């Protein structure tokens, strides 16, 4: 069974042994070289339609925590931008560091942010998520950088429930959470074709990475770092540095929605 992680013996540099696509042609994350990314006037504004989002549950899955949504019909969806069709929000999660100077998966001119939020959506033309991940245009992940400064008010409900899901396999009710409270002001973005950043590392993602980071407080991110990778009663391994480093860009272009 799966025994990959972010530890000293099963981290990203080992993943290729069980998931050979780890060395593939469209792996994520990547460094976004802002001077090489080209403005594409053909890109549209993103349409983030989360007014009818139905959050359900929050789960510590042993590598991050997922806030899960009802994706049994079109409620919270992502459209426009580089996308054709409609992508349904299934979950969001974060990647973060042991200290503020690392944690993001994507980097910007080699800068690492303290954390990165991933809002994961699947293309409804494929009927279910499991079918969508088998397709090159199956998923759209909206990535948002976190820097440490002022608190993010809309994040606080998330951080206050974390004490109740400290260890792997724990979950809690998490209804009526509004993910619009996690967005920055601007929806300017970069986009490129990539992959899932944890196993199975499938090359099924259109990445949309917002240029504007959100600000969270030191106290908020410190609470992320109190989570555990381990299960209940097991030796404590703090859930920190659950990020994959930048992968080779290979034959890919990163496009900018903005001049
Ligand atoms: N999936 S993996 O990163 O290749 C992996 N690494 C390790 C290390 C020790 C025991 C089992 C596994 S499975
Ligand atoms: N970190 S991510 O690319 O957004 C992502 N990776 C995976 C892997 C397995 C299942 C869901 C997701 S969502
Ligand atoms: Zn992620």
């Amino acid at each position: 069974a799966h025994h990959w992680g972010y530890g000293k013996h099963n981290g990203p540099e080992h993943w290729h042994k069980d998931f050979p696509i780890a060395k593939g042609e469209r792996q994520s994350p990547v460094d976004i070289d802002t001077h090489t990314a080209k403005y594409d006037p053909s890109l549209k504004p993103l349409s983030v339609s989360y007014d009818q989002a139905t959050s359900l549950r929050i789960l510590n899955n042993g590598h991050a925590f997922n806030v899960e949504f009802d994706d049994s019909q079109d409620k919270a969806v992502l459209k426009g931008g580089p996308l054709d069709g409609t992508y349904r929000l299934i979950q969001f999660h974060f990647h973060w560091g042991s200290l503020d100077g690392q944690g993001s998966e994507h980097t910007v001119d080699k800068k690492k942010y303290a954390a990165e939020l991933h809002l994961t959506h699947w293309n409804t033309k494929y009927g279910d998520y499991g079918k969508a991940v088998q397709q090159p245009d199956g998923l759209a992940v909206l990535g948002i950088f976190l820097k440490v400064g002022s608190a993010k008010p809309g994040l606080q409900k998330v951080v206050d429930v974390l004490d109740s899901i400290k260890t792997k396999g724990k979950s809690a009710d998490f209804t009526n959470f509004d993910p619009r409270g996690l967005l920055p002001e601007s929806l300017d973005y970069w986009t490129y074709p990539g992959s899932l950043t944890t196993p199975p590392l499938l090359e099924c993602v259109t990445w949309i990475v917002l240029k504007e980071p959100i600000s969270v407080s030191s106290e908020q991110v410190l609470k992320f770092r109190k989570l555990n990778f381990n299960g209940e009663g097991e030796p404590e391994e703090l859930m920190v540095d659950n990020w994959r480093p930048a992968q080779p860009l290979k034959n890919r272009q990163i496009k900018a929605s903005f001049k």
